[PDB]
């Protein structure tokens, strides 16, 4: 195969085994000062997401044009407040919220974003960025706009002295460092079958299916409660120690832990286990991301929870995740999603998760290293 754009980039070749660890090319000593040229009629615009009007414009772009399933039945519906959470973590930069507008109408038609992240990859910690929310309006697809967005964000990141990035995609590109699979745990099977997210199993009736997926009304783990301000330091401690066992992980400051885990209704939930001694020994977390159900007369949205980071030191992981499912059901979610990364394969089948269609590929930009199994991936992106 051939990749017109990706073959020009500092990434390894598909199907070539890597034995070394390091950058594909050295750091650049001079960087292009001018933005890359867009097709006539379009212009760059940095989006100030602290402006209500601009945030809503981005919401609308993504709501109408972002990731869909293969059958064009579901589309991610990131809320404006979720977008602020995902795009303004500690160290965020305005120039890294990179929009494309039509010059005449001002209509937002493209976006790409970078946020800073310290990333541990095997035996090296690098300052990187995480690239997310790459989106081109449906009416502009297949016109090679994506490569311009990627090159422009690369340039803007280079200006800040950063030369590596991490990103995920549902498509195969040169060259995945890890390959994960989505799994889904039905919470509201009647709705999920009705909207054709799932189907009735061959030998199962609806009644049997509702029975199969039924959950306790309240969590069972002793001392489980929502994370509070006082828990920030211990959650940071727990996470840092837990992540050591994997080969691709974030390295979060205490300020970053506060940002990513402190509960915000309809965005991020974190529950800690505070034991009989008053010690926090475990935590679970999941984020809120609904999908629009396209072309349906009565069901308009699928409420999905996504497993984030789950740390166990005294509570079995199986128990923690059982409680995450119950909590998600209580909060009105239709489905609970998780990847087969970290120690997740240890609970997925047992807790009645079903395997999904889509893969999620993990990539590094300008870093060559051996690929890893899903269980060694310890990084979750929004
Ligand atoms: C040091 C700092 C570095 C910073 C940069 C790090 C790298 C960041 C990399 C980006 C990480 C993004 C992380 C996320 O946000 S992944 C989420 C991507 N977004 C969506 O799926 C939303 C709905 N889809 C769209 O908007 C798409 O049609 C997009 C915008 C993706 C492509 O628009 P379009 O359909 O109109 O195509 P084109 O004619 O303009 O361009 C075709 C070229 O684009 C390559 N392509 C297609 N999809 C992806 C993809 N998901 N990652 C990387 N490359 C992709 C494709 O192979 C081809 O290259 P090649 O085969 O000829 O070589
Ligand atoms: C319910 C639903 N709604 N939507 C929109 C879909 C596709 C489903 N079905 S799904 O659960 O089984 C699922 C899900 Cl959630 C997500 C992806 C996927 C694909 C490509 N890219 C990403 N990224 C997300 C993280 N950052 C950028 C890359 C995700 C694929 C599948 Cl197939």
């Amino acid at each position: 195969r051939s990749y017109q754009f990706w073959d020009t980039q500092p990434v390894p070749k598909l199907g070539e085994v890597v034995n070394t660890h390091g950058p594909v090319e050295p750091d650049k000593d001079n960087i292009r000062q001018e933005p890359y040229t867009l097709p006539q009629g379009f212009t760059w615009d940095a989006l100030d997401l602290g402006d209500r009007g601009v945030l809503k414009e981005l919401y609308t772009l993504l709501n109408e044009n972002y990731v869909e399933d293969d059958d064009n039945m579901f589309r991610f519906d990131y809320s404006p407040e979720f977008l602020l959470w995902a795009l303004r973590p500690p160290g965020w930069l305005p120039q890294w919220h990179c929009g494309v507008r039509v010059v005449s109408s001002r209509k937002l038609v493209g976006f790409i974003s970078a946020i800073p992240a310290n990333i541990h990859i095997y035996d090296t910690e690098k300052k990187m960025v995480e690239i997310n929310f790459l989106c081109v309006h449906k009416k502009l697809r297949s016109k090679r706009v994506a490569p311009v967005l990627i090159r422009e964000i690369t340039r803007r990141v280079h200006l800040e002295g950063i030369f590596q990035a991490v990103y995920t995609a549902g498509v195969v590109l040169p060259k995945p460092v890890g390959t994960c699979r989505y799994w889904h745990r039905s919470l509201n099977p009647r709705k999920l079958i009705e909207v054709k997210f799932s189907h009735l199993s061959r030998n199962m009736t609806m009644q049997r299916t509702m029975k199969l997926y039924r959950l306790p009304e309240t969590p069972k783990t002793a001392g489980l409660r929502p994370m509070e301000t006082k828990d920030i330091p211990v959650v940071h401690q727990l996470l840092t120690r837990y992540l050591k066992q994997f080969h691709l992980t974030p390295v979060m400051s205490q300020e970053e832990v506060e940002h990513w885990f402190y509960p915000q209704e309809n965005i991020i939930d974190t529950f800690v286990v505070e034991n009989a001694n008053g010690e926090v020994t475990d935590f679970l977390s999941f984020y809120t991301l609904p999908s629009t159900i396209m072309n349906h007369p009565t069901h308009k949205s699928l409420k999905a929870a996504y497993s984030f980071y789950n740390v166990h030191t005294q509570t079995p992981l199986l128990d923690l995740m059982s409680d995450a499912l119950v909590l998600a059901k209580m909060k009105g979610f239709d489905v609970f999603n998780a990847l087969d990364l970290m120690e997740n394969k240890t609970f997925l089948e047992k807790l009645k998760f079903g395997i999904g269609d889509g893969n999620l590929q993990y990539y590094l930009y300008n870093w060559k290293c051996p690929s890893m199994g899903a269980e060694k991936v310890g990084l979750v992106l929004q």
